[PDB]
């Protein structure tokens, strides 16, 4: 029972945080599988926290960019000690008890301004800057939970949750081409002689085929990079790393194994 290890004040506070996390994240049993009892009401704030930036994607009716402003609103507000809502409240808590800093929260939210903002990619680069704002940051929340966020593990950190939305990218090319968006970069593409129709044409050809591949392998090497975190934290937290990375080292396998043929 997490909610025990909070103050008596903020239990249902973090009650909310919970139940908003429980709701939209299917898999949360297995993302928080390794976490101790007393961390893990700061994980139910974290992801609430990310929950209402996703609220404000595609399906939101309303100005984006205010309701996101008023949004970032909120969270300064809670790294100033003057909460309002329930789910702010308890990741004010959070943020003084774990000493998390504003950054990686204000990356989350420009994140979803970014993807207001492209609906293709140029080249491996702007991809991977897209991958700074929208991954990265939890790595490094989740560091800073458990009392591990520096530099160094940081950038270890970010070669995982990089690897791990890239991976994510490759599986679902289907999807997003659905909803209008590629991610796939237009250079990579055209490095093998193929380009962004062959994706809307839903062709895998060979140029396509070994640009998955080229993503595939780039993946690949940012997981083997950021495994070394796995030397460097807690065995909770050791454990917690090497199943995401399993996990996402799975989804390149299963890619491999469909010879790089999305669709």
């Amino acid at each position: 029972n997490a909610m025990g290890s909070v103050p008596v004040e903020l239990r249902g506070d973090f009650e909310v945080c919970r139940r908003l996390t429980r709701s939209h994240y299917e898999n949360f049993s297995v993302v928080s599988l390794f976490v101790p009892r007393h961390l893990r009401p700061h994980f139910y704030s974290v992801y609430a926290f990310c929950r209402g930036v996703d609220d404000l994607g595609d399906e939101f009716a309303g100005d984006r960019m205010a309701a996101l402003d008023a949004y970032e609103e909120e969270l300064r507000r809670a790294f100033a000690g003057e909460a309002t809502t329930p789910a702010f409240r308890a990741l004010q808590f959070t943020i003084a008890t774990c000493n998390l800093p504003m950054e990686p929260f204000l990356r989350l939210i420009e994140a979803n301004r970014r993807d207001q903002r492209k609906h293709t990619y140029d080249t491996w680069e702007d991809l991977r800057d897209y991958c700074r704002y929208s991954a990265d940051p939890v790595g490094r929340l989740v560091l800073g939970i458990f009392g591990c966020l520096d530099d160094e593990r940081a950038r270890l950190s970010d070669a995982t949750c990089t690897a791990l939305q890239v991976a994510n990218h490759m599986q679902d090319i289907d999807r997003d081409l659905a909803l209008g968006r590629i991610y796939v970069p237009r250079a990579d593409l055209e490095q093998f002689g193929a380009t962004l129709d062959d994706i809307r044409a839903r062709r895998a050809t060979d140029g396509v085929r070994r640009c998955i591949a080229l993503e595939v392998d780039r993946a690949q090497a940012l997981f083997d990079e950021g495994r070394r975190l796995e030397s460097l934290v807690p065995p909770r937290l050791a454990r917690q790393l090497k199943l995401y990375r399993l996990g996402g080292e799975a989804i390149l396998a299963a890619i491999r194994r469909q010879g790089y043929n999305p669709f």
